[PDB]
């Protein structure tokens, strides 16, 4: 019944537990510090959640913005030597979503792509919606629909486990028109 | 004149024409003589479109038939060491279309899906038809729609290109369960 643990009440976490909740609880901590939901290891910043969009916006470059709940984003020269991160912030439903494109090389020959959705908030925020990816071409069609991760959570662990958009420079040769990309996003409330 | 005549002339086509042009005519033959559609290149059966059905019958027992336009294709032990296709044929519309999921590592160590279907049937009454495969699991879904292969091209360029369903052993952990994945196969008309 002692109740003591939680590294975070500082941050102002009113909440006390037991210790054999405790490594379970700070994970998934409410005022645990934010990250900064960028894809890599380049920015080290770390805050509270309304200190990220003011982050993204003064302390790192122009990042293309879309209004509404269903756009496409265009990623540009996904062939290009270099490319790797493709992101763009679509606002809805007044709150902000994140589009991440990352191209990874791998050593057994190949480059993959992975397109996720992260919203700006928390994990209970994120359950409420569902988004969807689209890529369109002629006569062909590849949709991906999942629940949007928090970036509390990160896009790491999701894009480690390929659970959101997976294909690769062929298949994206097959959609692209002029070495652009267009992807359809979807977001939606349950 | 000297008209160059076609190799298949023999089966019905008295349409014999100079080289030049005319000879790539016989790529799309509506006469050529049908291989056997199973994947791989193991089965050297040769015949007529009116045969291939009775041949798959008669020489592919593990064939799984199913009545439907919308059918839900359950592919069992797909982490197996030892699974590498997956074949199942749909009958709807008064025609047959072949599903066949293959498991292939084009790269060393990547373990790859490929979903695709094809028509038994010449090419432009594939052009009459559109397919949808569906992977759907817990509040996910992984959708790929097309135009549907006609058997006398085959399934090897569309693999290669990746133009069907792509997925892996990793995405397949996702909607898999009891080591079994269900796949939803929807085909309609133009
Ligand atoms: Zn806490
Ligand atoms: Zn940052
Ligand atoms: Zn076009
Ligand atoms: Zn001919
Ligand atoms: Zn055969
Ligand atoms: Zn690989």
């Amino acid at each position: 019944s002692v109740l003591f643990p939680c590294k975070y009440a500082s941050s102002g976490c009113e909440i006390t537990l037991p210790h054999t909740e405790k490594a379970e609880h700070e994970e998934l901590c409410e005022f645990r510090p934010y990250s900064c939901p960028c894809p890599g290891a380049s920015c080290k910043w770390q805050g509270s959640l309304d200190a990220v969009m003011p982050h993204l916006m003064h302390q790192h470059k122009s990042i293309t913005t879309l209004q509404g709940e269903d756009i496409v984003f265009l990623a540009t020269d996904i062939n290009l030597p270099g490319a790797v991160d493709w992101v763009m912030m679509q606002s809805c439903f007044g709150f902000h979503f994140m589009l991440v494109l990352e191209k990874q090389e791998k050593y057994d020959g190949h480059q993959q792509f992975f397109a996720i959705v992260q919203l700006i908030g928390t994990r209970k925020q994120a359950e409420n919606f569902a988004y969807r990816l689209e890529l369109n071409g002629h006569r062909r069609r590849l949709t991906w629909e999942a629940t949007p991760r928090s970036i509390h959570e990160g896009i790491a662990t999701a894009i480690m486990n390929s659970d959101c958009l997976v294909f690769d420079t062929s298949i994206a040769q097959l959609f692209a028109e002029n070495g652009n990309l267009g992807i359809n996003v979807t977001i939606s409330m349950c």
